[PDB]
């Protein structure tokens, strides 16, 4: 499968389980979702491609971390945190690590 | 001015110049534009909301960093980079910088 | 500006870190010699830690002390303290080293 | 799962950064102290940096000697190394202190 995602909680140093992520592939015109998960236990989605083909093109995940926070009674600065990355080979992995905390956030391409 | 974004470009240790940078309200389940600006020589836009008084909710502001790097024949994971956060007070301060490099970044709610 | 600007954002309240001690020292050798101490002000900020002596070239160390921020308030950090070593290769210049700090994680950069 | 593991990504290339040098040192009564000394493999990778004896609770550091990383590069950077201090409170558990790297800023945190 060629995308995971995680989520580190950089205030506890722990996995945020159970988060929401959704996948989508960017079209013409707006967006087209792909699928959607939750983060595990340790606070990852291994395998969060449908079981399609990849194209070479935009995508974004959406890690639903308002939600997150919310569910602890904690406010944070962003509703929700997109993240728009580009495919150029379709059967490459592709990892998309989150570093989160209420005000702020980290992401890159990860191994 | 309730809105300034700012680019630090963590390559080279100076700002982002002459980098695009929209900002979005969101409406129903959609969004729409307010306002587009480009960074300075600083990497900075000190004043990104229009005039017209801001009113709570979601907003978007999406750095245009792929087309930064882009025009330096340098390739970025990410097209470009959406950040998404809550404008809970109309008249108070809103900074959100961001910290870039090819393959990652970090934003977050400034001083 | 001064020669050394430092400041601190706590990314867990999105607020500055106020009266975190911060000391600077010079690479002297194969140790380090203190050249100051300070504390960040109410919006996180030492806007000049250098103290009053000329700056050299050479490499510099600032300790922002954060175990002790975050113990104050009875949190947990995995960090007792925060150490940036850095090159200051031209004197003439400004030098800003932000700290975004978490209790679990932190990024720190050259600023402007 | 080894009680410490470190990784470097170069945030430039995406890819992890290979061939260098981290120490770990232990925080003793008679100064810091080294332990060990290891390079990261081509995954950017050191997943056993403790030596052979047993760890003690206190406070240590990595430091991940990216300096002569970018140089071999013939690339600048701000930071002649990266050193990384963190507490050790429980023996039996596992440390993982990744470094997220380029030449003018980085991230580091408690990882899984
Ligand atoms: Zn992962
Ligand atoms: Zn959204
Ligand atoms: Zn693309
Ligand atoms: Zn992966
Ligand atoms: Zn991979
Ligand atoms: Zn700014
Ligand atoms: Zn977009
Ligand atoms: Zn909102
Ligand atoms: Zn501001
Ligand atoms: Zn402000
Ligand atoms: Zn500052
Ligand atoms: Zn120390
Ligand atoms: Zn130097
Ligand atoms: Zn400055
Ligand atoms: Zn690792
Ligand atoms: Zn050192
Ligand atoms: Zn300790
Ligand atoms: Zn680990």
């Amino acid at each position: 499968n060629i995308l995971s995602v995680h989520i580190l909680n950089q205030q506890t140093g722990k996995p945020a389980a159970d988060v929401t992520v959704t996948l989508e592939k960017k079209a013409d015109n707006g967006w087209l979702q792909l699928n959607t998960a939750k983060t595990d236990k340790d606070g990852r989605i291994k395998a969060l491609w449908p079981e399609q083909t990849a194209t070479t093109g935009d995508y974004r995940v959406v890690f639903k971390t308002g939600d997150y926070f919310k569910k602890q009674n904690l406010e944070s600065f962003f509703p929700e945190i997109p993240v728009e990355f580009h495919i150029n080979k379709v059967n490459e992995h592709y990892h998309v690590p989150l570093l989160l905390s209420q005000y702020g956030y980290s992401t890159y391409r990860g191994s």
